[PDB]
């Protein structure tokens, strides 16, 4: 059930999107990273200047799905800040902290966490070889993906995500994966 | 079956364009988007009227309770909240966090807090984590609640131990509504 | 297949001559978009009746005193009328119509009876569970007592188990004002 | 299941013969009437020598361990309990029934104390009295583990209100066993 | 829940609104109906201009094999040369797509990866309808290395050796291979 | 996801407007009966200019196979058939029956004839009834094939006894086909 | 298909007979019950001959795997445990378990440790509980482990963080086994 | 339905009977159940006589490896000889067991068949967990092969390039393999 | 529900293979072959110079499993006897067919099908490959046995098994698949 | 539920001994087989002594039926047949089968005879070869009825075109049993 606007009848979100904010509010897979792709692509041949607001909320997904909404925010010209209201895990995380620097917000209480990536192979011995070797370069490149955009060692990030790798808000300004928790507007 | 007006509304459209906005479901991730997409857009059109969420839920997920209760928080726009019918767990944290002085219940609405409920499978090490997240949100979710309400932080946590009910009138002393409506002249 | 009118499906047209229906099983969703009929009609035109047609087996019991609180806190007068089945909840609304303005069709039927309900876990939330059910059902033989004029104790019997009444019984229980065969 | 020879027996029947009854299931009815069935048949053989009934269960139904706690209080036959591996709830009730003397543990078994769990559907009315029956089942539970391990009523209906987990050393010092065995020698 | 445009009057979801700047999406697994709609598309944007680029974004595991070459067919068939873009994935007909983007306007995100091998399938029946099966993937394995040596300028040889199993390639290891053209890191 | 073309076309009607029909599915009565409908509307609104049948399919049904050969012959206006993809079966008999000289492969879609597959269940009386059914129609499609390849009738019943592949170039040896094309300025 | 001997043993009795149980299936309660009757027949029948556990499992519930783990230090019985195929978490705890000197390996027999596996549903406060008792399983069974491999507290818990695989000669290594057997003379 | 025989008093299943005459089969895909029961019957035939042949029929498609294993050892592990022989089918761990019968003692009806091929499994987890489990299937691949080796006679490298995809044998050709020692046609 | 005879308890099966008889009665997989070879054994071990009367009523089956059973029977001194009741398709029709020379029989209402085998593969092109060519062997192999059995040309059975190929007894007979069609005991 | 006699005995065992053989069940080749083996069984114990088959059955596959039938010619034993309750289609063939003088009917058993049922699927080429046994089957089973009842083939064809229900006097006057019987003092 989604309302609409007027003012021209708009959805919700396609509303918003006329004014530069796109959504990633659900689990990713490719679906979703194609829409996502899609809007920044589109907001940024409107107007390659002009801010691009990515509000997030979801628990992740698919490496490569998240790693080609990362590509396409590092490619277009135009800025895209980033605010997780309520979670922001693992790939989603990744995505968050990738945002333009100093425009990584958070809401006080929303929640980040990172973690090394899930995976699973069926098949021959050769073929589970090709897979395991598949995961753990996924595995290196997110964390070094992590260190880049936080300023941390990679070193650290590599322990840091282990396991599930919890953070408050105040917790991932401390980590570099934001820049500012946002409590009340202007 | 949702009615139409006419340029063309749905009931929910249209109030909406009266600042009008329905928590009316369990909530999700995407329950709390689009309540949240709708508080950014009505304070965008005007951060100084006046929003209403009438609220019937019983509760839901926490990270997304919380992302609706950051909104409220953070724009503008008053938000003055109604319960009809029952806010329960995450639902009554967010009735409670409405406007002080604009938050309201129908006569025979009922509110109901509790601690949280959650789930953790895994290996030791991964139920350890998870089990810290889930106390961590009970403790902060009692400091919200002891904070919209006036109530010492102890005896929340005492109250919220296992399914605690009130009926408007009760919420009312507990902190929860500012007042009880019942007829529309008296507002 | 709902059919349409230009000037809207057919429910839309009626609500634009004020006419809502509580035609289905009442649960939270159901609450609340008669609930935000009734607050639309009410901003329209605080002075205006609204007519509420019913057929309803009844259903949930928050759901349904959602509807009978929002129908005394608008200030329009809301007429209840049951064609076909008013039953628990949904005669609780019926009942709760304006007064005077509480009708039924000849072959139409009311039913009251106290609330059902479900628990489980431990003993502790069994126990909590089961005194909310008990201040519902007492609360809605108060309401169904106000509404009819009858003694509370022996609303209190009759809704024990199923109570079946007729258009005619319905009236002389105080449930309804008036039994309307023809239109005139 | 194996088989023994010298006329075959299983295990447990072969078991039986010494008097040893095994309780290592969820209760229900069926597994209630089938230990209570032994219990009576080996105090009919001798209602002077010792019962030894193993405990590994996870408990179950009310009506059901109480009927295996109430046969073990009606032989003459002395029941020895002993818990390998778990004793949670109707069955930690029953571990507590043993021969005053005769209830014990291994090392690293486990027990569990707590409040009953039901459910109901249906009217108000009917749930009134099933809700009435579930809370003086709970007070019937705690008043005879009170009994049985000379706990006051008062802590043992604190206790129980959460799961309430014991080691074996616990369930000696909580008075539920007599003794923590390790080996055959005393 | 996909978006829309208001006359960027005339609605549009977001698909549609970047059809009208001749961008195709090919980013779901491959059966006929994906095969069939991206092969619509290019006969659409082609016959609005033949001289115009048209751009394939592709995150896609690929699929059947038939679909994938109808729409590898329709790119050499219009006039209108079609620009390949590996965003996420490229995997199996995919891949053969992407490297049969215009030469010159093959392209890849920095993470993206492409994946190539030879076909997979399954038959049941007689041993004559086995044998007829067989065959036909036989010839289908065959033609894909064909086509795939024919786009990067690899030896036939090697490519049927590298397609033997699982064959990842980094965007970097992609252009070398010669399935693409450019790694394109920023806008410009 | 079909997309859109500007009043509102999806991309498979905005191609309709431009007399291009797409037999892109397995054929059953439905997908027969909106090919069928398309075939007269295009025929009613000029019976003299080409129609493009786009084709790829694995076939289906024999009657709803028929229904799309009868209406492309029974047309004034010329089908023009063109597969991309496959043409198996049923698609293998409409493909060949496309407007003499305007039967068209791209280079690697493949075509493929074989007889007819059925199922019955019932009294002996009732598996012989339908038995004869699947034997005329089986006799009717190599009639159909011969007519339309050239080919001798008792040769295309040897192929077409087991699946029948050909690549776009054995299907133009065949007489399945007029023309390979490689490049659109062919057509 | 069990197959029997001669009065009439099935196999695993008829071994019974000569003092040897096979631990051979996941570890749940009924799995345990049975090792743990079978100990105490054994026991009964001779406290002083030796008793032979054959191990291949995967190992199973900690509670179920304590009993048989319990119940071998406590009978008066010496119990040689041999692990051919496997021998996975509560199952190389009790392959740990056997009496010194005669815990055994076929040659590519493999052992394998690793902190439990759990899950639990319910409120705050019933996680808490679970995740504590949980806890002390892994901390206990690391216990067990050292005290029967000789190893350091802190190694035994720094190596079953994850699933950590054995050869039967690096369990030998370890102190999980005292000899790696290839002939039967060996025991 | 498995017939009985009756004091061949004493009441035997047909298997049971044969195990008498110390038989054994392995009829059926082998998980440790199926390897715990064979193990069992070895180890009871070489209680009764531990210098009497005990014959192991084989039917088998294989199945897991730390099952199949167990049998392995303990063909070696008792003192009485074990001969295989394959009826119908050996295939992966089943041909290894086929193979690891008394030398001379291996043998093949004219129409079994033997296959070989590397082995196969499936993980899903984290990372971590997916280059534990990897590492045991490679751990596993190597030592079937040095099994295979050891057992037919031939080189290492040869033997793990057979086994890359699966690997049928006639019984001739096994024999000729170094799989078995004799195909047997008739009892003589 | 499978009746009992005396003289010693038997099931009417194990009762009849006292008499050196077994029944081939079900389609046929490894475990079918399994049951079926040991009994050839085990008759052929008590007397390898008696007769064994196998009947069959099957619609054949595995392979692999009707060749083992084909090989023991070719294998055991003991001669064998085969006689369809009902049906021999496939697989039981080679096996019917491997009867030794003058001891096949049918029952005049007896059914006999021949045909070419089914399989299935799935896979890489490379494992559908090596799987197309086992069934392509197994198919040659099915043809050589029958015409060796039959004594018809390889070229006449390799097209009369091309689709399914059904015989009456009588036309059985003809072919060689059987020796005499028994309609009367003596 | 099958009782017992007193060296065991159920009760279908029991009346074995006693040389009855119930056919009780819808058939198939498991039925087929069983009753074939116990027809051998007892003319094998004596070929001279009468066998008696109870059939209370709907029928079932034709060529299981036809076992049954060809035992029953086969073996010397005589074979009295007696429906009790119902046989239908296959068991009305196996009833009519019986020795001649020794097919019996309770006074209100019902017989029934129709043409086989049956299914095909696959192509044309293989629904053909299926339909000719189908087709095979029916001349055969009305000419085995033909046979026994003493009715012209025609008539035989005719009545069995759809299901044709004969009371046991009905039966009699077909020709399909020799007596009715009602005491048992009248045998």
């Amino acid at each position: 059930v989604i309302p609409y606007v007027i003012e021209r009848v708009y959805d919700i979100y396609s509303r918003l999107l006329k004014d530069r904010i796109i959504f990633l509010g659900t689990p990713i897979d490719a679906q979703v990273a194609n829409v996502v792709v899609a809007q920044l692509l589109f907001l940024d041949a409107q107007n390659p200047n002009q801010e691009i607001k990515l509000y997030i909320n979801s628990p992740g997904g698919e490496v490569d799905a998240g790693l080609a909404i990362y590509d396409t925010m590092q490619f277009v010209r135009a800025p895209v800040s980033t605010i997780v209201i309520g979670m922001a895990a693992s790939m989603a995380a990744v995505i968050l902290a990738a945002g333009e620097k100093g425009r990584r917000y958070a809401l006080p209480h929303a929640k980040v966490m990172i973690h090394q990536p899930w995976g699973g192979v069926r098949g021959t011995a050769s073929d589970i070889a090709i897979q395991a070797q598949e995961i753990l370069k996924a595995k290196k490149l997110l964390n070094e993906i992590l260190a880049k955009h936080t300023g941390q060692p990679l070193e650290k990030v590599e322990k840091d995500t282990d396991r599930d790798y919890y953070l408050s808000a105040q917790e991932a300004l401390e980590y570099g994966l934001i820049d500012q928790v946002v409590t009340r507007e202007e």
